[PDB]
DNA sequence: TCGTGGAAGCAGTCCGCG
DNA sequence: GCGGACTGCTTTC
């Protein structure tokens, strides 16, 4: 096999590298890597190295890395550019792996671990590490085993061994329901004392040294805790054995308000699953507890126990250990679904970076672009300092608030990346400027043509047309990967809908799910077999299709994010190729494209309808348009349609055969006007939306910018078995809105769009009547809580104190003098509830950590004093009043003359 | 919330508005 | 009560 790196570090003048050799063995080597950097030289001097602008460079070979670093400083002192890759380990990987890396995940040791620490005096601070570590479960991907290190004797209790037999039993038999599929993979080791536990853990770690290290909050909790605990007991030299090169560094992580410490383990790549999840999942959750996320992702019930976690070991050590094991497995289950480790390895090896650098799109792109340019003997520019400056972004049309019955949407495929490719926007392709007219003059095609030589953006920039820039070239490669995976995602999605249809008529039989590849549209033969399957087999096939869809979503959406991040990186001052001329060239061209095509679509439709000045485009945001299709439906007449699916077919065909060709002609003209390098503005139909045929549903509504709801029958070619709501911006989509309120508001919207005013009124009346029965957590608002200290004046709210912060201060007064009461953590999320006048908490609201029950100390009082009237008014009635007034609809029946009978 | 970008909505504070 | 200026938070692209 081809060799591939596992990890790489610079330690002084050595590169330390762990790698898989040509026989598939893990190896480690220290290399006295001599880096090269570059300086501009005279033309007369012959060379093969040129900067991205075509100016010649001399290569300077250094005796070691420290000499290279010192040279960069002196070049700054002198006032001259020091060119080349200044992150020497990236240069080392470029030299050592000068080919497309093919990696084999089965040879990469992925470790997933979790620790337990009993603490009677509140949260066990990792920087102090003053309490024993009393359990570690460490899953190893190469062994496929859960290694359980269990402390039997501690100053907080002596306990009996954990029983695998009880662990396996049902909760109803008094067991822990440790899943049967992992029971045989558990390797259980009990210890008489903590010192032996940890010494054995370190020996184990040396034998089975993680390459990728993950878990839940491992970077902020488990890793620093283990390191500092070992450090306190044995000294630093022993704690440093967690690094395969015996080197660690406390790293200070700064943000706007405050900072925290982590431990950098040289030669390990830590990918904390909480951070993977936050970056790659595209959710926003009200809580990031593993229990909460596990329930959300896997539909597994929360891990239940009696009493506080600080007494769980002593009261029920059996359950304590089982829950530590299950916690590790839950993360593995999330990853089996979401495949974020796979994504990380893919992108890391593609860019040739430390795998943990996948968290930084700037680092990722710097490496991709460096490797690309190096292949052509080109030399990257030095990074420079820039002051942060604001710059303009997208255009958003102000919609007229209203119901909108029939709607077709269209938007550009990978808009900003396509603009980069079309215009040829790159650091080295800048050809000059032209005199800009107002944007409006380009939109209406009255401005002078910018150039007859170069490719232009309406911000005044011109670009070469003779050759692609490195940014277009590399962005295209990832775009093509993205497109492949999106294809698999949409096929799986379409396949899912076939199974849902078939589930209407399941067969009374015993059979098996079909062995198929859900990434490809089902053949006719597969469709026929599906129609004969049992509900059991169908449901298993649906689950598998949906997992295939998720896998495709992860792969495509994060490649989309990476390429969009490159457009964004051009406006980040730390990026080697930062240039507001290029970032603004993209955004300003986008504003033009949207408004240009709005004008073309209105012109086209006014022509087919034989009108003038009518607005068919009702909305658009960045790269999208929403087109009213009422007149198109009315030209055929609603009476002529057999069913909903018939007019959906008709609109689909109209979009594909009339609108899209008009749109494409419109954009081809714009390409020629701007003299661009290649026409790549592809604006495909997204959604077909409307009410069910013959219903009194309104189909859709907008309340304002970034706030609308649509009843969609077809999305990017997926014809749904049941209509799906596309809701953007409304309270149903916000993590701050109470869970039960999201649900009720969504049902109000479904009724408005599908059934009509009367249905909406029936549901409102019932929700208003019953909502006081809802569980307090389900009707709590949610908010992130920053700057708690700034607004804390002797335990009471200071000037301008935010409502949620006030709630936290109320909570803190109510639990004062309790070391064991859950503390609200700066920067994390809280549930918030309003309190009625004259309550014992002495204020109008209270807040507590999200994803948790409020401590029993005060729960009963909170329940008694909860202000249901305020909660209803604020979170449900106010937003619903906004929806219905926009839609010209009443949520309460107005009186009429018929009342007099 | 360490980690690409800008646009823009709503809640709530403070306080004006005769 | 409603809005503007401002902060805080959140979402949509
Ligand atoms: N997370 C982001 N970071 C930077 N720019 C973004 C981000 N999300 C969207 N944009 C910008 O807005 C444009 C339009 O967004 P949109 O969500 O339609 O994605 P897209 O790139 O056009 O991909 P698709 O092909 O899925 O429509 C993007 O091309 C860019
Ligand atoms: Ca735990
Ligand atoms: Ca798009
Ligand atoms: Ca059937
Ligand atoms: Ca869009
Ligand atoms: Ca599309």
């Amino acid at each position: 096999m081809k060799e591939f790196y596992l990890t790489v570090e610079q330690i002084g003048d050595s590169i330390f590298e762990r790698y898989i050799d040509s026989n598939g063995r893990e190896r480690t080597r220290e290399v006295e890597y001599k880096p090269s950097l570059f300086a501009h030289c005279p033309e007369s001097q012959a060379t093969k190295y040129f900067d991205i602008y075509g100016k010649p460079c001399t290569r300077k070979l250094f005796a070691n890395m420290r000499d290279a670093s010192q040279w960069i400083k002196r070049m700054e002192d002198i006032g001259l550019e020091a060119l080349g890759m200044d992150d020497f380990k990236l240069a080392y990987l470029s030299d050592t792996y000068n080919y497309e890396i093919k990696y084999d995940h089965t040879k990469i040791r992925v470790a997933n671990f979790d620790i337990e620490v009993t603490s009677p005096d509140g949260f066990p601070e990792p920087s102090q590490a003053k309490h024993p570590i009393d359990a570690i479960t460490h899953y190893d991907s190469i062994d496929d085993r859960f290694y359980v290190f269990d402390l039997l004797n501690s100053p907080y209790g002596n306990v009996e061994e954990w029983s695998i037999e009880i662990a396996a039993k049902l909760q109803e038999q008094g067991g822990d329901e440790v899943p049967s599929e992992i029971i045989d993979k558990i390797i259980y080791m009990p210890f008489d004392n903590e010192k032996e536990l940890l010494m054995e853990y370190l020996n184990f770690w040396q034998q089975k040294t993680p390459v990728i290290l993950t878990g839940w909050n491992v970077e902020s909790f488990a890793i620093p805790y283990v390191y500092n605990r070992i450090k306190n007991i044995f000294g630093e030299s022993t704690a440093k054995r967690l690094s395969p090169h015996r080197k660690t560094r406390v790293k200070v992580i700064e943000n706007m308000y405050g900072s925290r410490e982590i431990i950098t383990l040289f030669g390990i790549s830590v990918l904390d699953y909480i951070d993977l999840y936050k970056k790659f999942s595209f959710t926003n959750q009200p809580s990031y507890s593993l229990d909460y996320i596990s329930e959300f992702e896997l539909n597994v019930g929360k891990l239940k126990y009696d009493g506080p976690i600080s007494k769980l070991r002593e009261s029920n050590h059996q359950r304590y250990i089982s829950y530590n094991i299950i916690a590790v497995y839950r993360v593995l289950q999330i990853d089996a679904k979401r495949q974020f480790i796979n994504l990380s390895l893919d992108m890391g090896y593609y860019a040739k970076i430390q795998i943990q650098s996948v968290f930084s799109p700037i680092k990722t792109w710097d490496a991709i672009i460096f490797n690309s340019l190096k292949e052509q003997n080109k030399v990257i520019p030095q990074g420079r300092s820039h002051p942060v400056q604001p710059y303009p972004g997208a255009f958003v049309k102000e919609p007229i608030p209203n119901r909108y019955k029939y709607v077709m949407s269209f938007d550009l495929t990978s808009a900003y990346p396509s603009i980069i490719r079309q215009v040829n926007i790159s650091p080295e392709t800048i050809a000059g400027t032209f005199k800009v007219a107002p944007l409006h003059d380009y939109i209406n095609a009255v401005a002078e043509r910018p150039s007859d030589v170069y490719s232009c953006s309406p911000n005044g920039m011109m670009y070469y047309k003779d050759r692609d820039g490195v940014v277009p070239t590399e962005i295209t490669k990832v775009f093509n990967q993205r497109k492949e995976h999106k294809g698999y995602m949409l096929a799986a999605q379409r396949n899912g809908e076939i199974i849902k249809e078939a589930l209407h008529n399941p067969n009374l039989s015993v059979d098996e799910p079909l062995d198929v590849d859900y990434r490809f549209d089902f053949s006719d033969e597969i469709k026929e077999k599906i129609k004969k399957l049992s509900a059991k087999s169908l449901n298993e096939m649906l689950f598998r299709a949906q997992r295939t869809e998720v896998a495709g979503m992860t792969a495509q959406i994060n490649r989309k994010a990476l390429i969009n991040g490159l457009a964004g990186a051009l406006g980040n001052v730390w990026f080697r190729y930062y240039d507001l001329r290029n970032a603004t060239a993209i955004t300003t061209f986008g504003q033009m494209a949207l408004q240009w095509i709005e004008r073309k679509v209105n012109e086209y439709l006014n022509e087919v309808c034989g009108t003038e000045g009518e607005a068919f485009v009702l909305y658009g945001d960045t790269d999208s348009i929403y087109v009213s299709a009422d007149k198109i439906i009315d030209k055929v007449g609603e009476s002529k349609f057999r069913d909903t699916n018939h007019w959906v077919d008709f609109l689909d065909k109209f979009a594909r055969e009339r609108m899209e060709p008009a749109i494409d002609r419109g954009f081809r003209e714009m390409c020629e006007y701007m003299n661009n390098k290649q026409h790549l503005m592809f604006m495909d139909r997204e959604a077909i939306a409307g009410p069910p045929l013959g219903s009194k549903g309104i189909g859709g509504f907008w309340t304002g910018k970034k706030r609308y709801a649509l009843n969609v029958w077809d999305m990017e070619g997926t014809r749904y078995a049941e209509p799906k709501l596309k809701i953007m911006g409304l309270e149903t989509q916000k993590s701050s809105t109470p869970k039960a309120v999201q649900k009720a508001l969504k049902e109000c919207i479904r009724r408005m769009l599908q059934e009509g005013e009367e249905s909406l009124q029936e549901y409102f009346k019932e929700f208003e009547k019953e909502f006081r029965q809802l569980n307090y957590i389900s009707i709590a608002s949610v908010s992130s809580a920053n700057n708690i200290a700034k607004y804390d004046v002797g335990g009471f709210p200071g000037p301008k104190c935010p409502f949620h912060i006030r709630g936290i201060l109320t909570y803190n007064r109510a639990i004062k003098g309790n070391i064991d009461a859950p503390q609200v953590v700066e920067g994390e999320k809280v549930y918030v509830l309003p309190l009625r006048e004259g309550n014992p908490f002495g204020d109008k609201c209270i807040a507590w950590p999200s994803g948790t029950e409020i401590t029993d100390l005060i729960k009963d009082d909170v329940l008694h004093w909860m202000d249901y009237t305020v909660l209803l008014e604020k979170t449900f009635i106010k937003p619903l009043e906004g929806f219905t007034s926009a839609a010209k609809l009443d949520y309460e029946k107005k009186a009429s003359l018929f009342d007099m009978f």
